[PDB]
RNA sequence: UGAAGGAC
């Protein structure tokens, strides 16, 4: 998606970010959108390969919704396993 | 996170 082969804003940018912690080592930015889609129209995510990452939606209200209904609930990844996530406000 | 995105 609109690559540049160099450092910079990855692909979808944001406005209303929230952390996603407790994530399995299987997680990635690609799978975070494929699941927070429940909370709303997530458009960007980022991952730190260490059990933490971030995600954002087209509307800031869908974000606080993702850390009140999609916090402390199941999440899934391409590796074939699942774990809870502890969404946070941002950091 | 050696530098970005659909990676599988």
């Amino acid at each position: 998606m609109a690559p540049r082969g160099r450092y910079g804003p990855p692909s979808r940018r944001s406005e209303n970010r929230v952390v996603v912690s407790g994530l399995p080592p299987s997680g990635s930015w690609q799978d975070l959108k494929d699941h927070m889609r429940e909370a709303g129209d997530v458009c960007y995510a980022d991952v730190y390969r260490d059990g933490t990452g971030v995600v954002e939606f087209v509307r800031k209200e869908d974000m606080t919704y993702a850390v009140r209904k999609l916090d402390n609930t199941k999440f899934r990844s391409h590796e074939g396993e699942t774990a809870y996530i502890r969404v946070k406000v941002d950091g």
